[PDB]
């Protein structure tokens, strides 16, 4: 049959031939030996700082690579426009050693890297993205007034909006545009004597970094870190986040009434802020991107991870569940109540969010959508398939290839 | 060249050399990762009518034989050496050799330690080994197959066995079981197509009936059994209902559950797979353990394109399906591995839950990674089908590969 790989969906029992991974430029970190597709970083896409610049020549074939997509996009491929465009780029990186994007080329780079990502599970909503230009930006001040504006917009009180901010790309031999922290919301993590953490134990290195560069710290289980913004060769300055842009939702069961006295609560707005954005060769350092959670995130995750708030124990004995043995499934109990109580938390608060059976279903058509318009999608089953009642829901069924694909969000080494 | 392997749990760290001992490859490219594919596009065990290359067998064998006597520490000793010649004189002359018991245990054993996707393989050191190499008709397959499953079954107390038939020969059907488990319920296509019983045993269940079979009508009907042996019609033996230890499923606290009449057996036994040592195949090695709690409660119970009683119970518990975001689903789930694990514990018979059997399968991992310098592990097929990120192992870096002996996926007979 067709030499491309054959996906199955265990559930419905139907086929189809993923052929878009064809168009794959880019190896990752399996081999015909062994699989290693479960590790979070393999040393691969990993966009290692490349100070000196980029081979001309790689650069090139990769800027040729992304007009050629925009063109294809835009249903013009082999024009006049599409070839001018073309000598456009390369003329430009004959004489300067890279080259800029046109508006609707960020536009588009944009949304298909989102579309691209293998990790995201909501990418059905890939088409509805606001892309605010931000290239033109000089001072780690005024990144500063972006990302507000930014939170302001995405936020949009509460009914959530897909956005991202981009800064000025990498250039030769200069420094970067960089958000030292991961998230533009992120809870601080405070090490204690004993050598435990109050609040979040994943942000003690950014909230330790905040402090060494003149951050008051607090004392809270959720305190709202200060953002580290760096302009190029410049160190990094402080900015401390109004709190009335930064909206927030306590956290209450529909049914157990003392759920609302744990004191639990999460921001509304997700943003990853660490992340490079790449597109046609060109390096975007600083590009935070935001969409809306999934419940499972919030209450599975962040909420339940032995890492971070570990709130399960402390929950099932409010329960009054029996933590003493594991067949009692005390952790699957306490592990349900929590996401029912993110779930109508967020509602109630008239904030988008969106459960993981919800969520999936639509991500079936997602994939349904782009086996037409691309002849498949590029999938890390991992992450698709929630960290709870993952067979229920129908992504668990259905096989997954995985690949990398240009323009593309990829990990980056911290500046620090 | 050695892969770095994290826990995100406790930040520990190693390197996985043992991958380097793969000699076999995988569907994976540095292109794109099919890792989450459950049958292999060609990693297939194409037919055997004709003698395999003799210079290759004869290097899978030295190096199991290899394996066999370094694993009792007299590696390099006089019989080592004169195994190997024996070995080296039979393939040359007749192109094949056989097995000597007790390297047929070491390499049953071993087999289950490679398995990737098997989160009990802390256990892989305790199995009962039964050599049915001496078996020449399905009759035989039957009587050999009852002592296995009345063993294994040891009245609920559960002990892990494998049984092994003839391994194949060149030019010669294969001894084979046709059904994939020694026990499976049923599957009726009825009026609009729909299923009563196992939809996951609809084709089975068919041929079965096609060979005499006086079918029933119930959803938890045990099937018979379809013994092939080489290259003769399969035959048809039904087990002894004294054979087949069941459990009812009730509820701990829900009076309600055990009126839905929902039953599942003990012995969970595959015997369609195939065991492959030292380049010998054995089409018919079956072999079992016990129940994850989860493969029951969450897959079996659960599974759309299987039973599917998800539903039911949540309108019996009274909750609201009118909504995903009520998570009626996740609650009925939980509700019914509650039931399957108090079912199993009430009627005394071995299960394990997905919490207790993956912390043993850190603990394994551990014992693996200084016993061999890594494990290989399927992530998805090693993390339950809920509470996943709950359980450790989802914390868990791994990495997957090919080590032999090995279970494989072999086509089915007919
Ligand atoms: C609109 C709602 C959206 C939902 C519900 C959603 C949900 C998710 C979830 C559940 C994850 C994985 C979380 C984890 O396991 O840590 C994820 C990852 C990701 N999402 Fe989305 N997403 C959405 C919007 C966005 C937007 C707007 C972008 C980009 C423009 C995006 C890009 C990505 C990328 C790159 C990853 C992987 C990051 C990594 O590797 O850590 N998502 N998304
Ligand atoms: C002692 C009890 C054992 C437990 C609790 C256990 C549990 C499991 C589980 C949960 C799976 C995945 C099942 C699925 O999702 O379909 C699995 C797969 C597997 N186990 Fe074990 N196992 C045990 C004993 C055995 C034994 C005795 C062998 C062989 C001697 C074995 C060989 C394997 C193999 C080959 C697979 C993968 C099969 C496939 O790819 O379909 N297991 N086991
Ligand atoms: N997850 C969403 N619902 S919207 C996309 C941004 C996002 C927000 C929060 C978490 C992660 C997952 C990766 S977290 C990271 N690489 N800093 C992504
Ligand atoms: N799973 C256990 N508790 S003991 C191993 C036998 C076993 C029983 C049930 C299911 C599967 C996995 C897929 S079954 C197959 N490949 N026909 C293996
Ligand atoms: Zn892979």
């Amino acid at each position: 049959g067709p030499k491309f790989p054959r996906v199955k969906n265990w559930e419905l029992g139907s086929i189809t031939y993923d052929t878009l991974c064809a168009q794959s430029q880019q190896d990752g970190p399996c081999t015909p030996r062994r699989c290693l597709g479960s590790l979070v970083l393999p040393r691969k896409l990993q966009t290692r700082p490349s100070p000196g610049p980029p081979p001309a020549e790689q650069l090139l074939s990769q800027a040729r690579d992304f007009i050629n997509q925009y063109y294809s996009s835009i249903k013009r491929s082999g024009s006049q426009a599409h070839e001018e465009r073309l000598q456009e780029v390369e003329a430009e990186v004959a004489s300067t050693g890279t080259y800029h994007l046109r508006e609707s080329e960020l536009v588009f780079g944009a949304k298909q890297a989102w579309r691209n990502a293998p990790r995201c599970v909501g990418r059905i909503q890939w088409g509805k993205l606001q892309v605010f230009d931000a290239r033109d930006c000089s001072s780690a001040q005024e990144m500063f007034t972006y990302i507000c504006n930014h939170i302001k917009y995405a936020t949009n009180r509460g009914n959530l909006r897909s956005a991202i901010t981009v800064f000025p790309q990498r250039a030769p031999g200069r420094g970067d545009f960089r958000i030292w922290n991961s998230q533009l919301v992120r809870y601080a993590g405070y090490r204690q004597q004993d050598g435990s953490v109050r609040g979040d134990p994943a942000n003690v290195e950014i909230t330790e970094l905040c402090i060494q560069h003149g951050w008051t710290p607090g004392n809270g289980r959720f305190d709202v870190l200060p953002l580290l913004l760096q302009a190029p060769d410049e160190a990094p300055e402080l900015f401390v986040l109004p709190p009335e842009l930064v909206l927030e939702v306590p956290l209450e069961h529909p049914t157990l009434e003392w759920f609302a006295a744990l004191g639990l609560r999460w921001y509304a707005l997700p943003a990853v802020s660490n992340m490079l954005l790449e597109i046609g060769g060109l390096e975007f350092s600083a590009a935070p991107f935001s969409g809306w959670y999934m419940s499972t995130e919030i209450g599975t995750r962040n909420l339940c991870d032995p890492h971070r708030y570990n709130i399960l124990e402390d929950v099932a004995v409010c329960m009054d569940l029996d933590t003493r043995t594991t067949s009692s499934l005390w952790k699957d109990k306490a592990a349900v109540e929590i996401n029912l109580a993110v779930l109508h938390s967020f509602q109630l608060a008239k904030v988008t969010i969106v459960d993981h059976h919800a969520a999936t279903v639509s991500f079936m058509k997602h994939l349904d959508n782009e086996q037409k318009a691309r002849g498949g999608c590029p999938a890390d089953w991992a992450w698709i398939v929630p960290p709870i009642s993952g067979s229920l829901t129908p992504v668990f069924h259905q096989e997954m290839v995985n690949y990398i694909l240009s323009p593309a969000f990829r990990y980056q080494p911290d500046p620090w």
